[PDB]
DNA sequence: ACTAGAACGTGTTCTAAT
DNA sequence: ATTAGAACACGTTCTAGT
């Protein structure tokens, strides 16, 4: 939990983060740069986040887990890929801080990267029914492994996003089928 | 290409780096060190590969490659048979699988080059076992593919064990072929 | 616990000298 | 084009003070 000044320096923290990931991308996302943003010390931002991975993944958590607060299955997970595709090249920047982390991760964040992973699959499933099931929730997973894998694929410059869209359309109708 | 000599400390630089990565993972290939086994300058090591990213993806191209050189009954069974290799090669130096891995993953659009000629490969892999292999099966290759790399993600995480894995990439491969 | 600053390790670049 | 090494940049840790 922790007490409201702390909660404050957290929001703080990953406020700034984001701010920094959005307008230049992983490299900028120093550690001396968000603790001046975010008006705290080195060492209390080391104290929030043990790492810069594990800072970049929670602001990826916090994220998606905020889009979470807010027909037939083709065209709901059609829905739903073209909101995070769309949401992918809103920033380009911010998306390549926040997924470049999450698949640098070691297992000291291997928790935090879990937690993420378990919500975005989430995510999938309930974009697929209105209660999932179990085979809905397997579809789920090997779909956000292709949009994984697609997004690293564009973030890297050796896949156009119609290109993205394309083969992720591809897998949701290799597994529709 | 390269003189003779230019191709031999090429050689050398990335046979350098599987040694220390094999040894010690992804942390362990460090540019003085790898520069020092491979008898080369540091600046010489970065004229041949221009970032640690560029070397160890080198290097994982390279062995994907000689593997290139070297299943069943079911395209199924092959299917299956190409994952087995695939799970127990991984498990076989996972100190090695880390680093390539890492890199691969973490790889910048400097390397693009390099992580395109990887994956395609690895594709072109996946998708030769099945078979002349159909676009169908291209596809199917490819989100395979991203599975594999999903999970070994996971399992170099230390999120999810060896079964896990393998649990998850047959029930991808049922998911896909029937 | 937060702040300020020093300091250490490693990827990456620069210098001097061939 | 290569080498030995210094120097720089950033992630990370440690010390002293409030």
């Amino acid at each position: 939990l922790g007490s409201e000044a702390q909660r404050e320096r957290r929001k703080r923290i990953l406020d700034a983060t984001m701010a920094i990931a959005s307008k230049g991308g992983y490299e900028a996302v120093q550690m001396r740069a968000v603790a001046d943003r975010a008006d705290v010390a080195v060492g209390t931002l080391y104290r929030y986040f043990p790492s810069k991975v594990h800072l970049l993944v929670s602001a990826l958590g916090r994220e998606f887990s905020r889009i979470d607060a807010k027909a037939t299955p083709f065209q709901r997970l059609n829905f739903m890929v073209g909101k995070l595709n769309r949401a992918m090249q809103r920033n380009p920047l911010l998306t390549e801080a926040m997924t470049r982390a999450y698949v640098f991760a070691d297992a000291s964040a291997a928790s935090e990267v879990d937690q993420v992973e378990k919500l975005i699959d989430s995510m999938f499933a309930r974009a697929m029914a209105n209660e999932p099931t179990e085979d809905q929730y397997h579809i789920a997973r090997v779909i956000s492994d292709v949009w994984l894998s697609n997004l690293l694929a564009w973030l890297t410059r050796r896949a156009s996003a119609t290109d993205v869209s394309k083969r992720l359309d591809l897998a949701v109708r290799l597994l529709i089928g």
